[PDB]
């Protein structure tokens, strides 16, 4: 079980040698580091964990070489990272290698890797090391951001539910058919099931079901009246 | 041979001992398509000597779509692993994997097929010996009516505007998609110089209407429906 | 099974008995405090401590505690039998119990959850020193967090104060889950709304507000408890 | 019958636990559940909720209130064990908290009656009931023992008597502008004409208030509350 965490590594490190432009082996690596990691580092103070940052000089030669890069550079920033696994600063500068090498296929399947583990612990984003700086720096939160069904699930990936939510919001405060509101109140109903609160959804669910059959909706548009119904339990 | 069918092997367990996870999937794909950078040799019809998929075995695929599992969605995988380009399998593996509820896996495996169509696009415009596609239309949209209906009035005649509208209509259930396309015809009748037959067809729609109640559900609707009996 | 006197054999008869009482009767308490006792019994003195108040003993595996945190969001009889044999073992694992409650009383049978808390205060009372103790590697015995658990716009609107909304919503989760009358559940649904307006969003609440206004008023709770239609109105404009 | 033998099981580990330690709980606890557990629902009543089950001799009992001033460890030993062959006999389960009370026992004295809660709360039906020589379950003292407005009102009906309790509901309805709150009062000064003896009296109260409730459509918003109702007007 730790014997396969190396076999991932030795995976990913014999595809990525073999084409460097070609981050399906770059992604592997990711796993192989976070999917051991089952649930967030504990914390008390104002969120701070019991894990050092990244040792105040290490960062710095890797920030001065950034101006100046190789293929050298980026195997030992990459190095570094399945070590210091929530040094996600680290990413930043790892992937600010892949833009200037020319390997931009990369450069966003690092942001993406990083996004579906900041997604699966979104407690991440708030955490931070014992000396008090967060897991997620302002700059490195602005690297992970460039119908309405897709408007906020995808919000609710690069932010964690208090934005897909602020969202939802002004979206409402423009939209004057029901039909329309009614749908946007099937997104909070889903938003919720979707970030695993089943039981207090599920009571959207039955009053909004409910709502429909009052309004005769199954003699127009039906197939939402039955989902909602299965939707209730 | 051994360093493809062991990104196969890695792939079989990152599914096994977790299907939910996406990454997993991915190397399922190098393993089929990274050894592939030259398009197959085709002739007249951009046809290739490459056999597709058996028809009995798309059939038995496509019949338990309303009753899938795990064992299900394990075939479809192993189909597009040993016939690499049969994209359908991708689409069905993508329905299962959406429906089965690992939706994350569902938004990836477009992706992986949508990369490598990025690398190699000579494989578009391609297609079996058989005769049938790579690329199937109904797998090119997985990567309105009016408007359509408009357009072809306008290309052809109202003569096949309305053949065509009697075909959509074949496939409606739902009673607001059928009330939309008769709202069509009645543009399509006014569009073609009939206006007073149309405003006939517009008063219908907004006593249909009113009678269902949907001026609280989509007013704009009935707003709009009213406007046009005059 | 059979009793037995002998120190051992009867900590043995005491869990024989326990594990059947909570594997026939599970919604009952007895049973688990029978566990409780054919534990800390034994124990009659404080174990010995060194520098920085520690102890020479096992803290539970940090990667097996995560898995557990893991399974709460969705618990099974399955994770609490199998928290309840790690409970055992490591006597001085206390978060665990406060986890083997908070499973108890998600899975539905509080009476338990309560009586898991009241069991382990005794244990304390007892041995008072056990508060200020740690493993070998610093993790306490008893934690602040373990500590606080020795109505609902109540409950709910300070939890919004100590985390952000995304908690106080999860809190109404475990909540709404375990009420069946119509009336309580439509006051967590009201609370919801109430929650989101304090945050800011104060758009997306006069829609939840409506159609409260516009699903009492339909019930009739304009002739009784009208006290609740009156203010419900003045939240649409 | 072959729970016959678990049920001797969790008693000899009650007989033990107490044995290897009177001052602990558990073990009382356990032997609770020894002999309230088979009981799934209450029994048969006839001519006044006399149940045919016969009580305990008076004059066992009378010795056991003889020694209640000089209270040993022996004495116990003979009410649980007596509380153990007459399973609804509560008022032997009073006279073991006070054995324990005096003793220093203090927290198996809270126990025992928590235990009692637990069961009354389970078959509230057991509260009413009594012997067939009419002696109550739970009896007079007893309910004393195990003691906002049905809490406050019937709290001043075993204090001061029956007139007492009329006497505050009525000053509290003096402040109930929202007709639940009203409802809820009547609910009470029902409650407390039965717990005073007039069964038929509160029965009629009962009659209207359910007819009232559903009327009023409550059966979708506090349904249990109108279930409740229903029946007590049987």
């Amino acid at each position: 079980d730790r014997a396969w965490r190396q076999t991932q590594l030795k995976v990913a490190e014999l595809l990525i040698e073999r084409q460097p432009e070609v981050a399906v082996g770059y992604r592997l690596r990711r796993h192989a580091v976070w999917a051991g990691i089952t649930a967030v580092p504990m914390s008390g103070a104002g969120n701070k964990t019991p894990l050092a940052p990244m040792s105040a000089d290490m960062v710095d030669e890797y920030r001065a070489a950034m101006n100046a890069p190789d293929q050298g550079l980026w195997q030992r920033i990459e190095q570094s990272l399945t070590l210091a696994p929530y040094w996600f600063e680290g990413h930043r500068l790892s992937a600010e290698v892949a833009e200037k090498l020319g390997f931009g296929a990369v450069a966003q399947a690092i942001a993406e890797e990083l996004g579906t583990f900041l997604q699966r612990l979104p407690a991440l984003r708030e955490l931070a090391f014992s000396d008090g700086s967060p897991f997620l720096s302002p700059e490195c939160s602005r690297w992970l951001q460039p119908g309405l069904a897709e408007e906020v699930a995808q919000r609710h990936g690069e932010q964690g539910i208090a934005a897909a939510l602020a969202l939802l919001d002004e979206r409402i405060a423009q939209l004057k058919e029901p039909r329309d509101r009614f749908h946007a109140l099937l997104v909070q109903a889903e938003l919720l099931a979707q970030e695993g609160m089943e039981a207090l959804a599920r009571q959207h669910y039955q009053h909004l079901w409910q709502e429909a059959s009052r309004l005769g909706l199954s003699h127009w548009e039906p197939g939402l009246v039955n989902r909602l119904e299965s939707l209730a339990a």
